[PDB]
Formats: structure tokens, C-alpha cells, sequence
């Protein structure tokens, strides 16, 4: 029993962290086999980047002049290109701790976990979800550029995000491992701000079956609902629409608790009129949308209480 | 910026976890050096959890009645004594991967991180504090006995907490490293309960103290208090009493915020008697206590490991 945002085991994507310095920038990267994944902003300086020229800078460049340090073990840099918005850095060394690995992009509601790092340490592991206004609610620091964000279902890590950036109200942008940026945003400092957030409707409802798989019922009631009442009502409160392909993928729970997917609509529904009453559900007095179908799937048991 | 629930990174732990098996009971157990330590109930059948004698159980067990595997390799039991609530069993090969490590038994307030493992592999890794009634909130299924807590301090590894048993109320009990159980539980199955739970004064103190670094202040006004007074108040909504040794701890929080301590003290004051009136801190409409002192200036700092 028990219910708690949990991050997959950290271990294979710490073997894999360096420190990447050029110049006085210092940051974050990620070894694979004989190639270093870092942000490009890592050969800017703070003046660049109002409007940096990343293919004039680069040029300017040489091997030499990126500093890569594996633990105390200085690698050597004998290659480098850009693409999109990361740099790779070809070492002359192949990291013997490189798990079987993949990279994925992720669609916003999905979750990973996130390692946090400071001159190519390991500080700590937090979960996280791609908002739907993609970007992420992380705890960053000056100096954690270039940390990652992965999933490890089974030996494989799937490298999903690397850190780039802190917009004004604290929230987080970054890209995916072939430098691609989640959002409108730009690796620039410009008027750039987090749209209006919404909530992830499909993983409240997975998180509210949870809660029913842990042995609570409080807050169902005896009405069900149709899909488009049920989303009129939704965007009133700033939640996503829930579509077919989301009634779909939370078949599975809806078996296991014999509780149908409109069924739950209309507690949601309820909820969101209501308020929780000074009740609480799986120790929150908020409805949580950080947890996804398949995480919920995860971590309880397979027998509902 | 940013505030989530952070988790040390486990890959220290997790080259330690293996899988125990006594019989038809199978869990996990912590590999360190040539020993391998698991809660002693491994040596027991459900018949025998209602009344065991651990001693005339281990004594009917030979070395080869224990298995022990660690990923794909069978090691192989050369000795075996019991430790209070565990069992140490000798092994003919040290664990290559055996970080620098203490054992020590933590006190209720203080938080640590738990590798949750099944069949000696690692499934999670999420953050929990020891309850004042020494139970903790983790989330555990069967299998998951033998998971192990822990704090890192630079390259040592403080192994804390050993999963042992989960309550009638979905909480959690375990033991320290030497088998000593935190709270007044014991191994076999017996009618045992949780106490009465309350507050950590001192962490939610600290939590405050993270969400006015973090930008929110609305809860802050002009008035102070003694600790007579606030203590009057703190223990009629089950808060932990708190003492002038709480006071000190708070120090470094308060200089980097500018608020005294008794200043914070009468702002949770007026939110224990009015409540958040609709608002949040931190993105909580309860009063977080899961966070230390020291944790928020971790996190509000970026020490690595
Ligand atoms: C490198 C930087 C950034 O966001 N750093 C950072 C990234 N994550 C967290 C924290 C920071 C800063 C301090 C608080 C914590 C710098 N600011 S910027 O507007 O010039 C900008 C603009 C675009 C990009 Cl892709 C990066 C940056
Ligand atoms: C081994 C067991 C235990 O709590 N297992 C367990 C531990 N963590 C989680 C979950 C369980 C069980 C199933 C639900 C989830 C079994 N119950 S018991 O009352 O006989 C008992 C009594 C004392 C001790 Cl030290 C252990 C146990
Ligand atoms: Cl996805």
C-alpha cells in the first residue's frame, strides 16, 4: 500500500554525467559511448545571448577549447558539431559505464524522472511531467544547464529532455536529446513567457484510480456523463480535453476497479464543483495530474483493496 | 528555482541490492563487503509469523538453505548470525561495487531516501521522513522487504532504514541496519498499530522558510511571538512542541531570509487558526512537514555527490 511520486533508480544515467566548460561557462553533459550531449548555449556569453550567431561563435572554435572532465579523468575532445540546439563533443574515449540506451521525444502529460547536477555531480532525483504548455515545474539552480530527463522501463533508459532554461516565472524549458525544443521556446533571451498552463486531465483521472485501487470511494457518485458534456465542463476549470485515445489507454484501470471512464468523468466532475470537504485523497488536498496511467499501473498493486 | 521532493541519486544503493531466498519466502537484502544483510522473517513461513522463535528457526537452517543472487550470479552462503531484527549472511565474495558507508539510526523528523526493491532488483527511489510515531508513509507491495533508506554525506553512503512491515493503516515499519526496530513493533504477526501521528513543527517551519526564498511571502506579517505562546497553540492542532534546539537549526534560514524564527513561528500561528483561505504555498494547500532544515538549504543551494 501507500502512494508516492516515485523517480526511476538513478544509477545508469549517473555513470554517464561530465562537466562541459568553454571559456567561463560551466555546465552539464551527458557521455554516451565516445559522444558528450550538451546544451549549445555553452559557448555563450551572457551579452550573446540577446541575439546569438550559435554558427559564427562555434566557428571560432577548436577542440582544444572544450574542457570535458569525467570524474577527476579529463576526456579530449577530438570532434564537434552542432545539432539543433545541442553541441556534441566527439571524446577519444568510450564510456565503459554506457547502459543500453534510446532517445525518445515525449508528448506533453507524459512524466519522467529528472537527475539534477552541478559541475557534472549528481545532486539529487525528482519526478516530473511535460506540462501542457511544455514546459516543466523542476527545481533548478544556476549551473544544473545540461541535466537530464529520462524514463527506464526495463534495462533501457530513454533519455527524453536535457535542461536549457529558467523562464521568468520559475518554470523550465529544454529540448530533446537531438536538441529539438518542447514548446515555442529558443535557446535566446527574449520576451519568451510560459503560455497559460493547463491540467492534465488523463492522469487526474488515472491518479483518482489510484485512489480507489488503495481502498477509497468517497468521492464517486451515481451519474455518469457523455464525452463532450464532460469536456465543456473540463475547460471551464482550465483542464484538457480528454479525447477517445485518453478513454482508451485508461481501459486497463477502468477493469481492474469495474469503475467505467465516464463513470469517473462524472467524479471528476463532482470534484471540481465541490472541493475535497476537508477530505483528502492519497494524502493531497489537490487533484494531482503529475501521475500518468501507466505510472499509476506501476507502482500499485494489480488487486484492488 | 523551483521545489519538488528530491530523492538522492541511488546508484551507490542500488549496486548493493541482491535478491534473498529462504524456502518459499523470497526478498531483498543489501550487499556490503563479504556480508549480506535481510530482515530475519525471511526464515519464517506464514504459520510461523503467529508465534516464532527465531532462534530454534536459524539453527534447523544451514548455509546452503539460503539462496543468494545477485543479478545473474548465484553467491554462495559460508556463514550466517543473527543481529536483533537481522540476518547477516557471509558470503564468499565482496561486493566490488561496495561504496563508502555507515550504519546509523536516524530520530522522527529526520527525512532520508528509499530504494524501493522486488526480487533484488530496483523498481523506484522516493523521499520520507520518520514519522513522530516511527512509522513512515512509504509505498511498498509484497516483495518489498529488505528495501533499504539511506542519506548521502559527500561519497558516504548513511544507511538508515531496513523495509520490514507494512500496518493495518497502509503505513510502514522497519528497523535500523542493526536489526533495531524505530517504534514499538515487532516482527510476527500480532494486532500492532500505529499511534496517534503529529506534526513536525521544525520541517514545516523550514518549508515556509523554502517558499519565501522561492518568491512567496503572502502568508508573512508584522507580528512575533514567544515559545511558551506558540507552543500553546502548536499542541492543540497535534504539532510537535517546539524547542530552542528547533530554534537554533532554523538559524541559517532566517539570516538568508531576513525573518526571525519566532517571526515565522506567529505567521503559523495565524495559518493553523484561520487556515490558506483558498491559496497555496508552494503549490500545497496542506502544511508540507516532510522537508528538513538542512534539506531546504540543499535544495536551495545545489550540493552534489
Ligand atoms: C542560461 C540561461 C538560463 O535560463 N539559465 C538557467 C537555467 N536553469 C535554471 C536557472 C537558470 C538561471 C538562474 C536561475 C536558475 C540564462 N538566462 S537567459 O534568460 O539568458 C537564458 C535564455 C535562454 C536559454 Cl536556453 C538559457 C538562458
Ligand atoms: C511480512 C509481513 C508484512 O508486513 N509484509 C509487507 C511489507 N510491506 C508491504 C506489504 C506487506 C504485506 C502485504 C501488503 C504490502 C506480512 N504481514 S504480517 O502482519 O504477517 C507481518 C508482521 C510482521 C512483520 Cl515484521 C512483517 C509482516
Ligand atoms: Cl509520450
Amino acid at each position: 500500500s501507500g502512494f508516492r511520486k516515485m523517480a526511476f533508480p538513478s544509477g545508469k544515467v549517473e555513470g554517464c554525467m561530465v562537466q562541459v566548460t568553454c571559456g567561463t561557462t560551466t555546465l552539464n553533459g551527458l557521455w554516451l559511448d565516445d559522444v558528450v550531449y550538451c546544451p549549445r548555449h555553452v559557448i555563450c556569453t551572457s551579452e550573446d545571448m540577446l541575439n546569438p550567431n550559435y554558427e559564427d561563435l562555434l566557428i571560432r572554435k577548436s577542440n582544444h577549447n572544450f574542457l570535458v572532465q569525467a570524474g577527476n579523468v579529463q576526456l579530449r575532445v577530438i570532434g564537434h558539431s552542432m545539432q539543433n540546439c545541442v553541441l556534441k563533443l566527439k571524446v577519444d574515449t568510450a564510456n565503459p559505464k554506457t547502459p543500453k540506451y534510446k532517445f525518445v521525444r515525449i508528448q506533453p502529460g507524459q512524466t519522467f524522472s529528472v537527475l539534477a547536477c552541478y559541475n557534472g555531480s549528481p545532486s539529487g532525483v525528482y519526478q516530473c511531467a511535460m506540462r501542457p504548455n511544455f514546459t516543466i515545474k523542476g527545481s533548478f539552480l544556476n549551473g544544473s544547464c545540461g541535466s537530464v530527463g529520462f524514463n527506464i522501463d526495463y534495462d533501457c533508459v530513454s533519455f527524453c529532455y536535457m535542461h536549457h532554461m529558467e523562464l521568468p516565472t520559475g518554470v523550465h524549458a529544454g529540448t530533446d536529446l537531438e536538441g529539438n525544443f518542447y514548446g515555442p521556446f529558443v535557446d535566446r533571451q527574449t520576451a519568451q513567457a510560459a503560455g497559460t498552463d493547463t491540467t492534465i486531465t488523463v492522469n487526474v483521472l488515472a491518479w483518482l484510480y489510484a485512489a480507489v485501487i488503495n481502498g477509497d470511494r468517497w468521492f464517486l457518485n451515481r451519474f455518469t456523463t457523455t464525452l463532450n458534456d464532460f469536456n465543456l465542463v473540463a475547460m471551464k476549470y482550465n483542464y484538457e480535453p480528454l479525447t477517445q485515445d485518453h478513454v482508451d489507454i485508461l481501459g486497463p484501470l477502468s477493469a481492474q476497479t469495474g469503475i467505467a471512464v465516464l463513470d469517473m468523468c462524472a467524479s471528476l466532475k463532482e470534484l471540481l464543483q465541490n472541493g475535497m470537504n476537508g477530505r483528502t485523497i492519497l494524502g493531497s488536498a489537490l487533484l494531482e495530474d503529475e501521475f500518468t496511467p501507466f505510472d499509476v499501473v506501476r507502482q500499485c498493486s494489480g488487486v484492488t483493496f
